[PDB]
Parts: C-alpha cells; structure tokens; sequence
C-alpha cells in the first residue's frame, strides 16, 4: 500500500533495490491508482532497463490514470530507446493534446525528428521549446546541432551562444559552434570554439581530429599530424582521424606508410568511400589497376552519390585501354553533375582518339572558362583547334601556349605538349630538349619498379658468330606508312656478316607486308604477347643484340633497360628523344648539322648521301612510266597495251613520254570514266578507274599487291579544270599556319590560273578552310577539297597536278617520297629543326639546288615561276623524272649497303671502347 | 504529388515559413519539374534568409523557365542577400530585358550602384522608375536619400515630403524627414514625426537616439535619459545611443557612469573620435592619469584629422585650453564654431543693420549694451556687479539684455536698476527680433564660448563694434566679433597671430572682482605665528574696543585679541560647532553656520553684519606646518603640476596642502597617485563644497595659494588676492595660462612671479620657508590690495571708458577695428 511502498522507497535508499522493486509491485497490486506506486514502478523498470516491462506497466497505468504527464515523457523516452518513431509521435500527440504545454516532449520529439530526418520541423520544435522554455540547454543544444545537419549555419551560432548562456561552458556545444563556424568558413572562430572544447575536457579524441582540420584549413601539417597522433592514442576506434592522417601523409610523399593507414582505416569500417578512392587512387599509381576499378566499383555500389570516382575510374580504364567503359564512366560522372571540368577535359581526350575534335573543342573551352588556369585542358583545346586548323584568336593562343610551356617548365610538372605535337608551336631548342627528357625519363621511373641489373653489353661479333646481331623492335609492323618504307630492308639486309633481329610487339593484322618481313628476318620475334618490359629486355639480352620513338601506345622503355651496347634512334620520332640511353640518332648532315647539336640529346650517325628510305622502286614499280598530267594512263603492261594500239604518238626525251591519240580507244576510255562504269577491256588489256579499286582488289589498291590491270585517271573526276596550272597538298591540318596560307595567296594572285588542291584531312574543318580563304582574297574554285584515298591511288593522283606544296612548318616525309616517286616537282623552304628539314634533305639527295629557298619570298617567287614558266617547269619535271630513277635515293639495297657501313663505324667505335661523321 | 505542393503554399500562406520549406522540398521530390513550386520555395528560403537553397531552388526553376521577370528579379534580391556584385547587375539587366515595366528592379539596381559608386546611373534609374509610375515610394525614399547624401536639400525635402504623402508605411523616410528637420533646426514637429514613426514602427532604436538627440536640443533632459534607455534596451549595440547617453550623463554630472558608457562605446567601435574626446573630457574631470599619453596625442591626432576632415570638431572650444594644441589648431576650432554660427544665422536673411558713426544718434553719447544670461547667481556677475552703476551717464548709456529668466538675487535686480536700460531678451525665441531690438537701441560697440549663449546674435552683427571681454578665455575665430580686451603682458603681438578680433591693452590689468563691494568686511582682521586663528565683523572694531586689552602687531597693523576668557571661550565654542554665540553685546558666529544664520550674507548678496570666528583647526588643519593651497577646479590638474608640488612637499620639511573636493568621486584616485609620488596622506587636505564668502575667507588661514600652469585661477586669483595672499604662478603658454601673473603685476610684486617651473618651485618653497620672507610679503600685499587700485571698480570703469574714447576715435573716422595700443 501507500505505507508498503514507501517502505520500499526506504529500502531502494538504503541500498537494498530488490526488496524495494517487490514492495513496489505488492503495493501496485494492492491499489494500482499509487501515483506513487507508479512513480515507484517506473524507477524499478528503469533500473531493471525491462524495456516490455516498463512498456506494459506504463500502459496499464495511463489506461488507469492519463493525468499522468511527465510519465509520458519517460515513456517518449522509452519509445526513443527502442527506435519506434511512430509510437513515440503518437504518445507526444495524446500529451500535447491533454495538456497543450510540453516544451520538453517536444524537444524530445524534435529529437524525434532528428533521428527521422526532417531538419525543418525539428528547428520548428526547437523554436517552440526556446519560446515555451526560454531556458532550455538541450533544445538549443538539438537546434544548433539540426542547423549543423542542414548547414544553416548562422541561426546555429545564436542557438549555441543561449546554451552556452544556459551553460556557461560545455565541450561538446563548443565543438558543434566550432563545427559551424567551420561550415561557416570561420577558421579562427572554429579553431577558437574547438579549443574551448579540449580545454573543457582533453578527453574528445575527435576533438583533436576537428582541431587539426582547422589547422589544415590553416595548413599546419605537423601540429595538424600530432593532433591527430594523440587522438589516436586516446581513441583510434573511429578511422576518420586515421583517414586524413593517411591523406596528409599521402601528400608528404612518404607513400606506403600512408597507403597502411588507408587500408587500416577502411579496416576499421567500409564506410570510408573516400579512403577507398585514396586506396584506388594510390593502387593506380603503382598500377594496381584490376584491385583499384574494384574498389571504385565498390565506392559507387555504396555511394552512388559521388562522381568524381567514376572520374577516376575512367583514368584507370585509360590506363587499360577501356575506351568504352571510360566513356561509361564519365557519363556517369557528368550526369552526376557536369561542373568536374577535368572529367570533361578526359572525355574530351577520348573523343580526340575518337576523333570526334567538335565536341572535344566545346568542352575543353568549357573547361578553361571554368578554371582560369588548366595548362593541360589549355593544351589539349590547342591541339584539338590544330587540329581542324581554326586559328581563331591564333597568335594570342601561341602565346598563352608558350607562356603555359613555361610555366609547367619552371614548377617541374609534365609538360601539357607532346613532342610530336612540339612542331605545331615552335618553342626554344631548350623547351623542346627539356619536354623530350623528361618524356624519356618517364620510361625511367617505370623501368624503376623491377630494378633490373644492368646487362652485361658484349664487346665482340665472336659470340654472336662474327656478325652483327641487329634487333629492329617495333608495334608497328603493319598498317603503317613506316613499315610501307623500309619493311624492304630487312629482306635486303646482308646475312653476311649480319644477323637480323625483328620484333613484333602488337597485335597482328594478317596483312602481306606482317608475314612478308617476318620471312625477311633471320630472326622474327612476336613480343605483342609481353605485359612486362622486363621479359621482353631479358629476351633481347638473350637474343644478344649488339622504330616507334613517341607514338601513340608505344612502350619503349626497354631501350632504357639498354639490353643492347648500341641504342640509336632512327626513323621512330622526327628529332631526338631526350634520351639517356639512345646513344646515337641517325641524321644526316643536310637537315642535321653538326652545328645545330645544341638541341640534340644524341650522338650524330652521319649519312653520306641521305637518310630517308622508301621503296617504290619495289613498293609500287609499275609507275616507273606513264602514258602533260591532265588525263593519265598507267598499267603493268602498259608497253604491251601500247604496241597494242593502232597508233601511238612518241615524244622524244633512253625515255619518251608516250602519247596516245583520240582514237576509238581513248574515247571509249573517257566514256567510260564520265559514267563512272567499274572497268573495261581493250585489247584485251583490263582498263580501271580508281575510283572503285578496292571492289576490284583492295589488296593491289594497298600495295601489298602491283595493281595488274590498267588505271587510266583524269582530273574531271574530281570535276577539276583540266587546262589549268593546279597547286595541290594534301597533309593533314596540322602542317597549315596562317602565314605559308596568306603567302599561297600571294602565289595565287600572281598566278593567273592558280587553284590549290586539298584532301579532307579531316573534312569538317572546310568552313575555316573556306572563311580563311576568302579573307585572303581567294574565291572558292582556287580551292577544292576531296575524300580520302589508299595510298597507291594517294600517290597516282599526286602526280596529277604539276607541283605539290612545301609547307616549313613541319617537312614532307610520307607525301615528299610520294611525290618524288610521283615524278611531279615541288619547291620547299628549309627549317630550322629535323621535322622541318626532312623533304629538304630529301631534294638535296635529289639534288635539286634550286628546290630550296631561303625566305618565305622566295619561296613565293619561285612558286609563281614555276607555276607559270611552262617550259622551265616541263623542264625540271623531266629532270625530276629521270633523276628519282637515276638517283639511289630508292637503291634501297646499296642504301642497306651504306646502312651497313655506318653499323662498321658504330661497333667500330664501340669496340674501341669509345658523333659518326661518314 | 502536386496536392502537397498545394498543402504546403496554404501553409505558407498562414505563415509557417519551416512548415512551407518542408512541403516544398517534399513537392519538388516529387515534380522535379515543379518550376513555379521551386519559385515559391526559393522565396521562402528568402524570406527566412535562406540564401543557397533558394539559389538551386532558383537555378532548377530557370532551367524550367529560362525567362520570368520577378524570378530573376527575387534572385538578384538574394544576390544581394549575399552581396555579389556582378551577379546583380547581370541580373538586373536580364531583368529590365525581361519586364522594363518593373520600377524595383531599377531600385535594387540603384542600391548595386550605391554600394558601388555609380551614383549616376543610380538616379538615372531613379528617374526612369518615376517615369514608369511614382507608386513605388520605395524609389522616392532612397533617391531623396542619395540627394540627401549630395546637398539638394529643400528639394530632398520636398522628396520626403511627397514620398511620406504617398503612404506612411515607411518609417525610415519620417526618419529623415526628422532628420532634416533637426539639421534646419525645427523640432516640434520633429518630435511629432518621430512619435509618428516609432507608433507605425517601434522597433528601431537608433529612430529613438534621433528622438533623444531632438529632445536634448529642447532640453528635455528626462527626455533624453528616457530615449537612452528605450535604445539602448533595444540595442546595446549602438555605439552612438551609448555615447549620448554618456554625454547626457556628462551634462548631468555623472562623470565616471559616462566614462563607463564611453567605454562601452569605445568597445564597439576601437576609434570613435566624438565619443573618444567626450570620455577624454570625462577623464580630464576626473582626472584618471591613467592612459595619460596615449589618450591625449590620439585626440591629437583626431583633432588634426578632423581639421582635414572639416568634421564637427569633437573637442569643445571650452576644453581648447585644456588639449596642448596648436594656436592655429586652436583659432582654426573657433573659426569651425563660427562657422557653425553663420550657417544656422544665414536662414534669417536678415540684410546688415544700419552702423551709425556719430553721437547726435545717442545724443553727444555712445551707447554701449551689454548681453548675457550670467546675470544674476554667476561669478561674472560676482565680478563686475557694481561697474554698471559705475558707468558714466555723461559720456555712455547703459543697455542690460537678459538671456536667462530672472533668479531674484540680490545682484540681479541691482544690477537692472544700475543700468540705464534693461532688456529680457530670454523672453525671444527668435535672434531677428532680439537683433532688431538691438538696432533700435542704436548700440555701437559677455559670455563668450559657453554655455547657451545665443553668440548667433552676435553673428547677426546688429552693432557696428562687437567686443568680448572677460567673457570667455579663448578667441572666437569669427571676424565678425572685432574686439577683445587684454593687457600688455597676457596677449602681446607674438601671440595676437591666434586672434581673430583686435586686441584691446588695459593699463596693467583687466580683471576685477567685487570683492570690494561684496565682502568689504575683510578689509582688516582680528586674531608668534600670524594666521591661526581668524575673526571679523562689521563690529569687529567696536568689540576690540570692548574687550579688557587688544594687541597692536604692525598706519597698517594686525589686531590680536590675548587667551583671555573671550577668546577661550570663543576657542571652546569652535571646539563644540555652537551656531552663535553674543558676548560684549556682539554676536559672535562662524562661516559653518552662516548657512542658515544668513545664507543671503553668505552668497556676497550681503555684507555679513555679525562678527564671525574661524581657525585651522576646524577642519584638521595643523597649527605650525607650512600649509600650502589651492582650490580650483580638479580638471585644471595634472600629474606634471602634482609632481612640481611633491617637488615642493620634499623640499619643505613638514608642508601641508588644502584641497577642494570637486566633487569627491575622483579624490581617491588623486591621493592614491600623491602616495606614488612620494607625498604622504599627512601632507594633503580635501575640503568639501563651500559657498563663495566662506570658501574666499577660509583662505587667509592658509599660507600660499598656487597657480596651475596651464590655466590661472580666474575667480581663486581675486579671492586670493582681496585677501592680500601670495600667490606663485608662471607666465604660461594660453591666455589663460597668465591671468594670475597678469594680477601680480597689476600689483607690482614680481618677484613673486615665476619664469619656470623649476623657479616655480623654487619660489614656493622659499615664501614658505624663510619667517621674515613670507611675513612681510603677506603684509605688503595686504597693504597693496586696498593701496593699488586693483580693486577700484570706478577707476576700472575709468579706463574702460576711455578704451570706449580711443576705439570711437578710430571706428567714426570710418576706420575698421584696429589694435588699441595705449
């Protein structure tokens, strides 16, 4: 009863709980209305922590007595305890409607509502609870801590500042305004609060953790680092200390100690989705590619929110050729949100290999219009513009490019260009030595991973038989025009006292020239099949030897290994590499002299006559003659289809040009080409157009085979003049600069009949082309654009026009030889660097001392004549026909010779112990 | 979906500004293309301040609408939420693009020029708004305020005027209205409009400090307090509610509770000049030394500041003597407060009175008026009382004009009958009226810088020859005042460079008291040491001659009364504090009770006719130490003068000063630094307030009266003197700072003139050192005070009647005002 339980009251004071909960429960059971007897219930559940205990019995009591208010608040807090939301809700809603007036129940429910998630009527609640209550330390406490929860931080700071009125110090609403005052960017108010709180108490380990990040927002690393020590030590139960310990420390550059504590901290919990892209990230760097996609897999399946993982994982499908799962990957990031520049300058990077320049330009001006300075994003817009050859804005671009060039060159970042694209902006012979050696010595920190010893070079040919074990090594042993100039060498390599090395390191296409060098090397090897420069280097050492240069994919780091005594760079880049370990590169004296070393990083092989090599001679013979270049004719039996004909007109010149007249043949010819039939048969002689070879025999239209049949070709097919004087080159759009352009239009003035001849390379780009044009003054029949053709039909129709296109900006390699086997003449202007020499030497092995001026004028001048003094022009065309015969400049055998002997003064050197000057 | 969105706009519309942002976050997850519902959540957001959701709110309902008017119009309003410049603009103009029906864009626009600068396309759009339609009063307030910035000021009255007659609902524009009004100088219907205002809205405290400003202005001073208090409770943080109230509190004497208020306003704002000097002021009063330097050169430094500034000078003309300034510095203040004169005297476009040259107009005389509210219970009246009844009739008319109602006191109503007229000019509200009554006076040629005195009038110029004498120690900086007495020695020519007015040479001084007239009853005295003890009466004389035996002590002595029955008698009643007592048939009282046994007697109004009795000992004074002292006011005191006296203290074996409290809260502070230089409590006495007979009495018992440097003892010199007491002081830097030689000159005794203040102290300690020394001087300089005619106010008159010859002379020969040398 009342006295019984008042016993029991007696009992729990003096210490003696169990006999005070059974007198609590006779006295309840005697008469339940106790207010009492409750109040004494409710103690003994609470101690007992019975949650359906304490449940009932409060049920039974609000169903004998509802007055009862304040046990409906220890019953919201039971509810609370359990996680039901719904029943605690409904208890506040019975007591607030019984008595309109619990600020406390309802700072309770606005608890409540915290743990549900509603920020808004949870600041609603605790505004109502600082009205009713005007003093109340925990519902200001909640609403600064919901205004936390929703960044609003400037009603929080006011909320925080009437606890601390209610108390007037208190560590962790000193933490939660410093919380704020951080998300409110008040670093020293921030920093100032959290140390309020450790001088409160020291005992907040995340406290410590909260103080560093202050510091880092300040930058202090090492009292930010012992912050986050000693938090360890007092608790390292959570890992996000560990984890931006791990982060700074990462950025120390002491790296695997910080990768431990990454892995330790993701340990600790998954949760960690960030620590998991540091993990990814740290993984790629090292190129543990495969584990680092996972974990960002793993991040995203998690965390879907983030994107800036899809990002990453994108570098990482770039890492590993994954072009479609990158593209994925950034979709999904830019879908996210798309103001991650940098994800739009990867994507950018994707559609330039995809060739999809449009969408690349866009989004790299979107990327650089939203960071001032993105030197690489800036770059890659430059080169794509190059591209399609848009010089809107040109100059003022060279030069922010050259001031980025700088800048990337002072503070020891890779520079944004590539060697190959280091001739589109003519920059300092330093600036280019600097970009190729630090491009070099990339491959240096890769071969780095393995520390390899160093071989042991041989000094003499008695291990390897006497002869010269030579090793060509190259991807490219395929669809590539390289490969379409010297795959003849290696059959006219002398296995005399030579060994011939080959090594394939891609996949194989199956085409002739593949198999037909294979057959060609004493010695093939298949290296496409080897993830690891290691093995492939330890092969080459086992091979015992005594192309690529920077391309695209190319991984010539083993040449760093330098498992050969001799390691020269040839015909891979157009100039040197900026690498240590290419001991020598082979020029010539004519675009290399030995004064213009300064920007060489190797030792000068010097060749006596030339070294450039093609072999038309054997790549595409059947063109050594023809049957004065307006409508032409050419065949294998083209002597035999001519002594076939009727009449045949002969002009004198051991050479004559011949000559059909407009018989019944030549007319059924042009018949035939302005219907555009597939072919004919006269005299039982097949005669083709070229507009349709390959559905006659790709295989002959790629050289690999010498078309059989008979071409005969006309400039009305491509609907030009065919009484013209016509200008023609067709190299890609990079080799264009606005000033060669605007002195081609000076050439074109001058000329009276004088219209240019271009190849869609790409096609797009025609609306600059044409614009630029015209504010040269040049109407649109000057100019004429066309698809792109194989390269047998490539070379056929250059020799259409009379003279080609020189352009100094960057020399005529792959269209030079195809136009000096093309029999048609071209004027060139010499460079300063290699790739701006290269069609120039190409002439002086040629021979031709007055196909080079020395000013932009004279060149212009020369272009005029030429273009107009027909009898000089038909005059040098002979001579150019009969001297690319004449000439060894195709001996491709007598130049393996030579090639041969400067090998003799290499070992000779070598062997010596010991630049190559002949 | 879209029914929630719906809930929550009604729920919006009662008022739950939370509620509404809960909905409306739950309807935009449900229509992500719900551009009006993200509208409407943005401007919630704005309303309660909520600026970045309500921009991603605002940029998802543009990429739903890219074009609506108010829209953009609500963005740019929460750009200026946040404050971003070219945001705003851009906004703005894709605003007027959009709507240019829409005035408040242009105003908002206006406000981005005005915390930008291009005030010109801010009243461009002004008047475009107002092309559009002048409802938008919004416009009208803030384009009158950016005219009120620049100058137009009646037509930015007539803004206000008509942007107040379109609604009311403004209360910032009745603000400036009473703004305006006040700065005119109205203020009643100031006063109204404030009323007007706080009743549409009372929430603005510093609405109620303008209210207090204008209620000070109409001297309300609970009005003031009142207004202070309603501010201050509003908003503590109001730097300028404390700082008035601080200087409200100064008006009313709270010396250290408007230091404590400065301070407060010091703290919220580290360098507010006007409340910075007023607290230097407070100090100055209160003497705390303490931050003695670096307070002083920063008021410096603000005073220089302010006079590129061409600010409202902080420092008072009154405290100009007080601040070692510049006389340029100083002459340059006075010409500020001129000009603070013509400017409010230049909206009573009154033309120049008519300036006679002659006599014939007062006819054969020259009529001279005299100006002042000090008449009455002031020490200028206590100066100069009689000198009105002292002017010739003869040769001068006398003119007396009231600027403060009548007291009744004696020397009021006597001076009123001492002139030939009398004007109560503290009847005028307005100066035309008061200049006009002065241009029928016909007068041809007193207060100065201080306290309500109307210098407008003066400004006015309704006299041909406007002078100042006496009235105030400072030069007024303003030509139209022509004149101002001295003497040979105080203001020579080296410093006539910091006069704005002629300067007028006395023959050896131009100071007077009427002491001769209001306690003529210390003209001799009654009583081996010379002043123990002190008695005199009216019939003091006729008592000696009743008493057993009176002793000679020397045609000039010193009557001495023996320790006889009387005499221990009188000793016995002192020791008890009787009121009165009657012996011989002659009452025999004291100075302490003459408070009630005759207060009129006590004020000077009468001769004390009761014989009265006073010594040392009555307030602890020792009866065989040299006892220096002095009496002024405590402000007139600094730690370099209290170190020249512990100079003098240490070099005197056993020396005493008396002292005033003045008032008392800042005595503590005093004694505690005399401990730190070296003086013992022993050798300093305080006194309390003591009316003007008593207080000059109790002085004879005292040795040697003292000189501040920087500024003489004006009425203390006089005391001291009508007593025939040595006196120490230096001929100083101000003109105030010589007055007190000036006197010992007009006496002849140089040698009791200092020329530094090492010869300060030097003189000191030698008078109170040497027995014969300090004797004879104090008895020659009793002698002198009735054998000089320093104390002759018709020979005073005399001269200044002459001066009146000389300047005559000139000024009706047509010449401008000139210096009067002899």
């Amino acid at each position: 009863a009342e006295a019984y339980s008042n016993l029991g009251n007696v009992y729990k004071e003096r210490g003696q709980l169990q006999e005070a909960i059974e007198h609590y429960r006779h006295a309840l059971r005697l008469k339940p209305d106790f207010i009492d007897g409750y109040i004494n219930l409710a103690a003994a559940l609470v101690a007992a922590g019975d949650m359906e205990g304490a449940v009932q019995a409060y049920v039974s009591a609000l169903q004998y007595n509802p007055d009862l208010y304040c046990v409906r608040s220890d019953l919201g807090n039971l509810l609370k305890a359990l996680g039901r939301l719904e029943e605690a809700k409904a208890c506040y809603l019975k007591a607030i409607e019984t008595q309109p007036n619990f600020a406390v129940a309802w700072s309770n429910l606005g608890c409540v509502f915290n743990a549900q998630g509603e920020i808004w009527l949870a600041i609603h609640h605790f505004e109502k609870a600082v009205t009713l209550d005007p003093n109340f330390l925990d519902a200001y406490i909640n609403l600064g801590n919901v205004l936390k929860e929703a960044r609003i931080f400037d009603r929080a700071v006011a909320a925080y500042l009437r606890a601390l009125s209610l108390s007037p110090n208190h560590a962790v609403v000193h933490g939660n305004l410093a919380c704020v005052y951080y998300e409110q960017g008040l670093i020293d108010l921030a920093i100032d609060t959290y140390r309020r709180a450790i001088e409160l108490q020291p005992h907040f380990p995340d406290a410590y953790c909260n103080l560093a990040n202050a510091l880092k927002e300040k930058g202090s690393v090492a009292e930010a680092e012992d912050c986050y020590n000693t938090a360890l030590r007092l608790c390292p139960t959570h890992a996000d200390s560990l984890n931006n310990l791990a982060n700074i420390k990462r950025e120390q550059g002491n790296i695997e100690e910080a990768v431990r504590l990454y892995r330790k901290a993701l340990e600790v919990f998954p949760e960690f989705a960030a620590a998991h892209s540091n993990l990814a990230s740290v993984l790629q760097q090292q190129g543990k590619l495969q584990e680092a996609l996972m974990h960002y897999k793993e991040a995203i399946r998690i965390s879907p929110t983030f994107a800036d993982a899809y990002s990453n994982m994108g570098n990482t499908l770039k890492e590993m050729q994954d072009v479609q799962g990158a593209l994925q990957c950034y979709t999904r990031a830019i879908q996210i949100n798309p103001a991650f520049a940098d994800a739009h300058s990867n994507l950018a990077s994707i559609h330039k290999d995809s060739g999809n320049i449009p969408e690349a330009i866009a989004s790299y001006r979107t990327a650089l219009k939203l960071k001032p300075d993105f030197p690489d994003a800036y770059c890659n817009l430059a080169h794509c513009l190059q591209i399609v050859c848009d010089w809107t804005d040109y100059d003022e671009r060279m030069k922010k490019l050259v001031s980025i060039v700088a800048d990337q060159l002072e503070k020891n970042r890779l520079p944004s260009v590539h060697p190959h694209h280091s001739m589109l902006y003519p920059l300092s012979h330093g600036f280019r030595k600097a970009i190729a050696e630090r491009h070099g010595n990339l491959c240096l920190d890769k071969i780095n991973v393995l520390h390899k010893p160093p071989y042991e070079h041989p000094k003499d040919l008695k291990l390897s038989d006497g002869r010269l074990r030579v090793g060509y090594v190259s991807s490219d042993f395929g669809n590539h025009p390289t490969s379409h100039l010297m795959q003849s060498i290696p059959g006219m390599h002398n296995p005399d006292k030579f060994e011939v090395f080959c090594y394939a390191l891609s996949p194989d296409d199956g085409t002739n020239f593949r198999v037909k060098v294979m057959a060609e090397a004493n010695h093939f090897i298949d290296l496409s099949q080897i993830p690891c420069n290691g093995k492939a280097a330890d092969r080459i050492h086992q091979d015992g030897i005594h192309m690529n240069g920077y391309t695209k994919g190319a991984r010539n780091e083993l040449f760093a290994l330098r498992p050969a005594p001799i390691q020269a760079m040839w015909l891979g880049y157009p100039g040197t590499s900026g690498a240590l370990f290419m001991d020598y590169i082979i020029t010539d004296q004519e675009t290399s002299p030995a004064e213009v070393a300064e920007q060489y990083s190797e030792k000068l092989a010097y060749m006596p006559h030339t070294f450039f090599i093609g072999d038309h001679a054997n790549m595409f013979p059947h063109l050594k003659k023809k049957a004065d270049n307006r409508i032409v004719l050419n065949g294998i039996d083209l002597k035999a289809f001519l002594d076939s004909l009727p009449d045949v007109k002969i002009v004198k010149m051991a050479l004559n040009m011949p000559v059909i007249p407009m018989n019944t043949i030549a007319e059924a010819v042009i018949e035939m080409i302005n219907r555009g039939q597939i072919q004919i048969t006269i005299n039982g002689f097949s005669i083709s157009n070229g507009l349709a070879t390959t559905q006659i025999n790709n295989k002959a239209a790629t050289g690999e085979e010498v078309p059989r049949t008979i071409i005969v070709t006309t400039r009305s097919q491509y609907g030009l003049p065919e009484d013209a004087i016509v200008y023609c080159n067709f190299n890609q759009l990079y080799k264009i600069d606005p000033s060669t352009l605007q002195m081609w239009a000076n050439i074109l003035k001058r000329v009276p009949n004088s219209v240019l001849w271009l190849l869609r390379f790409p096609a797009v780009g025609e609306p600059n082309i044409q614009q630029y044009a015209q504010n040269m003054g040049l109407p649109q029949n000057r100019i004429i654009f066309s698809p792109v053709a194989p390269k047998e039909e490539h070379v056929r129709r250059g020799q259409l026009a009379d003279v080609c296109l020189d352009t100094p900006l960057c020399n005529g390699h792959t269209t030079g030889m195809d136009v000096l086997w093309a029999g048609t003449p071209m004027v060139t202007m010499p460079g300063e660097t290699l790739a701006s020499r290269v069609a120039a030497s190409q002439l002086t092995c040629l021979g031709c001392l007055e196909l080079i001026a020395k000013n932009r004028q004279e060149y212009e001048d020369i272009a005029v004549k030429l273009g107009t003094d027909l009898e000089y022009l038909k005059k040098v065309r002979g001579k150019v026909w009969k001297q690319r015969i004449s000439s060894p400049l195709f001996n491709t055998k007598q130049y393996t010779m030579e090639l041969e002997r400067l090998y003799l003064q290499m070992w000779e050197h070598y062997a010596a112990g010991n630049h190559m000057i002949k």
